[PDB]
Formats: C-alpha cells, structure tokens, sequence
C-alpha cells in the first residue's frame, strides 16, 4: 500500500489484450482501495510486434521493461506467425530473451484449491475437502537440462548418450532464498525436495539449504525425496506450503500440483530475479480459437497481477484482496464456461467487472 | 499339461514364513489344477541364516538359487539383527548380492485397483470406478544412480556437485524387450517415459525404443514425458498398460502408482534378467512387531507367486487364476487386517486356505 510503482504491460496476441483488460480493471480497483500509486506503460511483443516493428521482441520494449518494477505479460502467438522459427518466434523470440535478459532464475507456481471447485479436483472428495495451497518454487537455469557435458558418443552396442546434473553453490543459495522469503509471505514452512540418498548434487543442495535456513529461524524446513513427494501430493496435499526444487524435480512437481487443483487453465506463474523484478503471466496457454469473442477466462491473468503485487511491489494485503474476490466469484458459481448449468453466468468483460467490483468491496 | 520346473523358496524373517506358507498352499492348487510339475526347495536367508549358519546369504542358499528356475523370496530383517555392518547382514548382506549375482537388471511393479478396495484409492470416485491395471517396468542397473563421474569439487561460489546420466544402447535394448514382452501378456500397450525435449540420454532412449517397437508390431507404443505421466496417472490411470521407465523415472513413477492403489501393503515385485530368471517378493518388508503366525496379510506374497508363474514359468493361465481368486476374496470383503467390524478378521492361515480354495475352484 504505497507510492512509486511502474509496470510494463505486454498483452501480446490472441486472448492476450482482452484478458489484460480485465487485469487493468482490477488494478484500478486496487489503485483506489489501497491508495497505491502504480503507473503502467504498454508495449508490443510477439505477434503484434512482428506486425509493427517486424520483431518478436522490439528493442524499445526491452528498454521499457528495464525501466519498470515488473512486467505483466499476456499471451504470445494467437493469429498467424511462426512459419519462420524458432528464435524468430513470439514464444521463443520474446519470452526466453526476457528471461535471459533479466536473470530470471526462479519460477513460482501456486496451486490452491478454490472453494467452488472442490468437485473438479481429482483427489478423493474427503481429501479435496481438506483443501490445499502450495507454492512450488522451481530453479530455472541450472541442473540437468543445461548441464555440461551433454551429448552422444560411439556406435553399436556401446553407443551412449549422457547429460550431466550439475549445481553450483551460487545457484542453490539464490533459489533457496526466494523459497524462504516466500514462506515468510505465507505459512512459514519450506519442503526442500531432493534425491539425497543417491545423488551427489542432491547432497550439496541439502547441505546448502541447511546453511541458508539458519538465516530464517522463523521458517520451518523439512527435506523430502522426489518419489515420496510424488505420493504425498496425492495422499495429503495439505501438509505443504512452499516446495523448494531443482530444475527437473520442480518441472515434475509443479505439474503434479496443477493437476490436483482440477482447474489448471486458471493458474498464474511468476519468474523472479534476486532483486525482486519479476515477469508475471498465466501458465495456461495462448488463445487462439477462443480469441476475440469474450469467453476467455481472465482469472489466471488477474491472478498473475496478485502475484505481481505480493512479490515485486510488496503489497501482500492488496494481493489477498484480489485472491478473496476470485474465491468469492468461484463459490457463487460465476464462470466464463467452467459451470453453465443455467448459463456460464459471465463473459470475459463481465468477469472482469465482477472481480473489480468485489475488490472495491461493492458486492 | 506338464512342466519340468523348480523353485527356490527363501521365506526370510518375520512374517516371511507365515505368508510364504500361504503362497505354497496356492502353488499346490495350481500344481493340481493345471497339471504342472513344480519342485520347491527351501533355503535359509538373512536373519534365519545368520542364526542357523552364521551369515545372511550362505554359499548353500546361493548354490540352491543357481539350481532353480526362479526364487520366491519372503521378507528379511528384524531388529534383532543388523547392529553390525551395512552390506554384511540381513538386508544388504542378503538381498543385493543376490541381485548382483543373478544379473537382475529389470524391476516389475504391478499396481492394480482391486474392486473390493476401491474406497482406499485416493482418487475421486468416478476415476476410481473406471479402475486401472498398470505394470511399471524400471531399469535398475544404469542411468543416473550409477553414472560416472559423480562427485563434488571446489570452494566458494562455483563449488559444484554432479551426477552423470548415462545409458548405452545395450542397456535400453534389454529393458525395452522385457517391457514389450510384458505388454504381450497384458493389454498390448507400452508407454515409454522420457524427457526427450531436453535430455540427450532421453533422446537415445526414445530412438532405441522405436527400433525395438518394430519387432513387436502387435504392441502399440506411445511416448510421454515424465511430467505429463505424473499428471495422467492422476487424471486417467486407466489409459495405461505397461510403463517402460529409466532408473530414476521408474523409481518416481513406481511410487506414484503404488499410492494410487491405496493398498500398498498388497503389492508384489519382480526383478528379472535376460534369460528370464526372476527374484519375486513382496514390495514391502517383514513386520517383526506383527511376526507371530497369524495376522500378516499374505496377498502380496501370493501375488508374487502369480508373477513368477507368468514371467519365469510362462504359465499366465495359472497366474490369472490366482489373480481371479484374490479378486473374488477381496470383493467378498474377506480380508486379514484391512477391515473388521463384524469380527471380520480372518487369519493369515484362513486367507491362504480360502484363496487356495477358489483356485481349486470355488464350489
């Protein structure tokens, strides 16, 4: 709840700009309720920047993001591009350059069971009913996806391929930190996932996690292996707050958490660097068929904004207030098309009206 | 009618002997019904072997296992042993030299939702109702648990720890074969789990698997990455037959499967080699606590006999009869310590008499 903030807003293609419009409505209701001074600049990126500057990521767009406290990003692909690939893509050509540009090494993906869809959840009703709220923190830049040596050697029966799981201390120290800070924002419990029986890199991970933890006495830390963690998300998801994972283990576990929500198309994602700059976006997926006719669901965008406030603009109170507006609309059955018993009671624009109205505690 | 076969029977410690005698009751009704000739010989292993012989895996046991078509193995360990060393007593001193000696590179873990146990399944009911029957085939000897170099190196910022994820073409070939062979005795489907979008070792795995697929043209092959399978196992387990897995991807997935049955006490395991020699055992362990002739549940041990018959003895007729018997028992609600409210506990011994009966044939 304060003054000073500026936000690069990059809708993109497809549903991008119609779902960012709903986010800016909710931003405006936040601006008034908490008396926060937040300005935005809009920038072209992906397909429309192809169309305007003949570029997936125009250079001035990068400047504008350099000048912002955070980037709110939409969707990128939609209509008619990528016949010429791949770093001449939208996705390839905008999103990973931005990643690389700003040192975005972490990826946070919350998975919370909203009352309203305890029936969509895949777990036994008596399990879904206990509910859950988990933040999966995933290390993005190291591990076995990028390790070196990597490659393929030989022929015949002894032909081999190999990848290396490497981690460096500087890498494990920074992602651990983001996990602990985030648990402070939350319920003060970090479960670090590893394979610290067999894996040497998993022994260092553990080790270093236990060192960093001394700096956070108010946060409880547990360790769990990846295969126990795959069972426990099914058995009792409600035991976990923050999951701290390597690149591979977080890929797996962030997807397992998404599935157990039962919704998925509703989920946000954040990518942060160690200074608090983030790029916030829906995890879901670009439009395209769905585009232009307002039946896109804006919630994942509106939830990327909630994330933006908590994590880059340290407005935790403002972030909850959007969360509770969404929880309220979902409990009432208000859908774009997720429960049309007596009609998917709302279009994209209507959905954006209702949430911004609820934040402004109107309804 | 006939046979030729011979089985080493190594009960072990604890509930090993109690549930192993129920297994052997059932081998009797099988010997009778399908007119087989199967010889058994008992050998002392782990704890029994330390007491009677002075060591957990006597030369004589080993000698006896070399004369068998398979090894049916109970449980090993109790708190009365292992104070002295790691790979010198019951578990590590018995169970893993066995595997090494016999070149057992594959691990088969079935996970099947049994009807009278549907409620214990932690998935939503309508997914539980569709049921499932999965066989996870896991590479045991290779991949990242054993690749070299493994280690840790340096100080400060770039201190690193690494593991190498190696496969050769011969390793992938032989595990893919037992997966396709297995699929032939089941529903003629193999899904191969890689992460081939980024891993060089996964890329080769996918290549060799496609090669081997052509030698089994009547078996439908599918590829899927580890994070998708992790979700699909929740959303629609019924789509799967055999999962073909590398060492780490099958350790994760095997547990996920086990959990979704909701009856992990009941599951068997098989480790096979190239010539079809297997070690068959419960996936869990003795319960010294519960050791003492008559409450331990014998179904896992018995289901182990079923696997041995199918994979080592090539008698799947006799294996399915055992699986039909257990299936009828469970839905009848009869069971050792899964449910009692009408003094509906039944002994280890009663369970064995009953399942032998149904195999013999009911009425």
């Amino acid at each position: 709840m304060s003054k000073n903030y500026h936000i690069a807003v990059l809708p993109g293609d497809g549903i991008g700009p119609e779902v960012m419009t709903q986010a800016l409505k909710v931003l405006d209701a936040v601006r008034n309720r908490f008396a926060m001074r937040i300005t935005t600049s809009h920038y072209d990126v992906g397909g429309a920047a192809i169309d305007n500057h003949g570029q997936p990521l125009p250079p001035a767009t990068v400047e504008g993001c350099e000048q912002a406290d955070a980037v709110l990003f939409g969707s990128v692909g939609g209509p008619k591009w990528e016949h010429l690939p791949p770093d001449q893509q939208p996705e390839r050509g905008a999103l990973l350059p931005l990643r690389k540009h700003f040192k975005l090494f972490s990826n946070l993906r919350p998975a919370k069971l909203y009352q309203g869809l305890e029936a969509f959840c895949p777990l036994r009703a008596d399990i879904a009913a206990n509910g859950f709220d988990i933040l999966c923190v995933r290390e993005l830049t190291g591990g076995i996806y990028f390790g070196q040596p990597k490659g393929r050697e030989g022929s015949g029966q002894y032909e081999k391929a190999f990848d290396t799981e490497v981690y460096h201390r500087f890498e494990i120290e920074r992602i651990a930190r983001i996990a602990f800070e985030s648990a402070r924002k939350r319920r003060h419990k970090v479960t670090s996932i590893d394979k610290a029986n067999v894996l040497q890199s998993s022994i260092l991970w553990r080790e270093i996690v236990n060192e960093i933890a001394t700096e956070y006495p108010d946060v409880e830390l547990a360790h769990m292996y990846i295969d126990n963690a795959t069972m426990q998300l099914i058995k009792d998801p409600s035991q976990f707050d923050v999951l701290l994972c390597s690149n591979l283990f977080g890929d797996i576990l962030s997807d397992e958490c998404a599935m157990i929500t039962g919704s998925m198309g509703m989920l946000p994602s954040a990518s942060l660097n160690e200074q608090g700059f983030g790029l916030y976006e829906p995890a879901g997926g670009s439009a395209p068929d769905i585009a232009g006719k307002n039946i896109a669901n804006p919630i994942a965008q509106i939830l990327s904004l909630a994330l933006l406030l908590r994590y880059s603009l340290d407005a935790d109170d403002a972030a909850c207030a959007i969360e509770r507006a969404i929880n309220r609309a979902l409990e009432e059955g208000i859908r774009t098309g997720d429960l049309a018993r007596g009609a998917a009671a709302v279009s994209t624009d209507e959905m954006g009206d209702i949430i911004a109205r609820y934040v402004a505690e109107g309804v």
